[PDB]
């Protein structure tokens, strides 16, 4: 039901209703044009109302991925790309400059449109802009946005793994190693994205996978289970126990913890050479 | 990676370390997802195995060449573990005509279980180091409920309280706060509302509110610019932003019914204002 304007790296989807001069609404944190539709039906007799889903939201869809660096606080890409999106939208719909209204961060997009592509702006309206760069109290509001984001992303995650570990009864040796941050601010944020991906896309899907004891017994001569000598009492040690109890597959003990192949690689290797040839 | 190999498979580019001579031994990483963690171990076995340590396709130096399917966020989707499992089977066949040695740790051992289930033709021997799979356990319900709970807790607890105090800092208006306190009417909407909000916090608010705009950039085009303040969002931080602009540039402010979300809270008074501005 939506219109489409295929751009570089995205199909931009937008509503279009009414008739008369083009007026483009840019959404804020909502990111989608549907929020403007009850306003649009009130305006359609006077303007060709265009309410855009910005490329990263809603019915829009990127066709190549975001640069990994878009994750970075002072990244430039998304906001310039969104502004250029609006410029191409206007140009595609109207030979003449159009009206534009942006709300909240969407009016920041509107500021970049009027900066980079003034030729498509006939009038522009900034509904309650939250930008702080030119404020005289700019560092205050920058630091605060920076701090609330750090707090929301990390603080919830750090407490959760801490209690999760004791629900699993994780050996101190692993828990020591697992929490030590990286030695690089880049190593630490790939480390956050890592654990965050793991929580959402791996642990539930993998630990409730369709594997039965039956499809272990088929190949019992090939399998060894392997328990850490530093991680006894932990949840994965019980899974191995249960498997061996019901199938007979043997449990070879091996130095280290859940991470023993990096904790005690030498002794880890010696056990593997023993079992295998 | 800086010394890594590549196997180009359906959907991704699989990067992996290779060291040593002899029988092929493939190591599958767990939660860290990358094979670099096996390298000191590999140095021990390099005289006896061709050690292959894998960056699984979503991690490290491997790269997807297709989008992850939408349904991979479902907690019951088979997709990722099957794809990893077959990523391994093709890696074996690409490296050896013989069946190979395989070791997986933690959720990497689960991947190895799916290699054995679906492609035992490639497994000479296999080892499961500390598997956390619960499906076949008689207390499987306990452990699956623990996983589902902790994950849902981590993904939401920080967000619920952080946005409450953030709005106190912004002095967000009641009409806006009552609205953004509302949950969507289905789980798919609540989840949608949640992904949107996490994306905005990570990829939008810091970038956009500190992007390169000076008041000079307004001065050129004062004739075109109108600024809009909700009559219902008084003393919220954006109004003070518009108050500063008007103070320093002379560009005027038009009051408009509703608050931060006024165009949908009061779309008839919003519309009426706009028609008098520009019609
Ligand atoms: B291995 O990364 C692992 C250990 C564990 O208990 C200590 C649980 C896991 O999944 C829930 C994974
Ligand atoms: B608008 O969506 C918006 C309002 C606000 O103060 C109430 C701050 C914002 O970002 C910092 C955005």
């Amino acid at each position: 039901g939506m219109e489409t304007l295929e751009l570089q790296g995205a199909k931009l989807r937008y509503h279009q209703v009414g008739q008369g001069p083009v007026l483009i609404f840019i959404p804020g944190a909502n990111g989608t044009g549907d929020i403007f539709l009850p306003l649009a039906e009130q305006l359609k007799d006077h303007f060709t109302v265009v309410a855009v889903d910005r490329r990263d939201y809603g019915e829009s869809e990127l066709t190549e991925p975001l640069p990994d660096s878009a994750s970075n606080p002072d990244s430039d890409y998304r906001v310039k790309r969104d502004a250029q999106d609006i410029a191409e939208l206007a140009k595609s719909l109207s030979d003449e400059p159009v009206y534009i209204l942006g709300s909240s961060s969407g009016s920041i997009v509107a500021m970049h449109v009027l900066k980079d592509y003034p030729e498509v702006v006939k009038k522009i309206a900034f509904h309650e802009p939250p930008i702080n760069t030119f404020l005289p109290d700019s560092t205050y509001w920058k630091d605060k946005n920076d701090d609330i984001v750090h707090q929301i992303l990390t603080e919830g995650l750090e407490k959760g793994m801490k209690t999760f570990g004791e629900t699993l009864n994780i050996a101190p040796i692993d828990a020591k190693m697992m929490s030590q941050p990286a030695d690089t601010e880049e190593g630490r944020i790939e480390q956050y994205k890592r654990t965050m991906f793991w929580l959402e896309f791996e642990i539930r899907q993998y630990t409730h996978s369709n594997i039965t004891l039956d499809d272990f017994t088929k190949y019992s001569d090939k399998i060894t289970l392997l328990n850490g000598t530093d991680s006894r009492g932990s949840f994965p040690q019980d899974v191995n126990f249960y498997i061996n109890k019901e199938t007979g597959i043997p449990i070879v003990d091996i130095p280290g913890g859940h991470l023993g192949y990096i904790q005690k690689p030498e002794g880890f290797a010696d056990v593997l050479l023993n079992m295998w040839g």
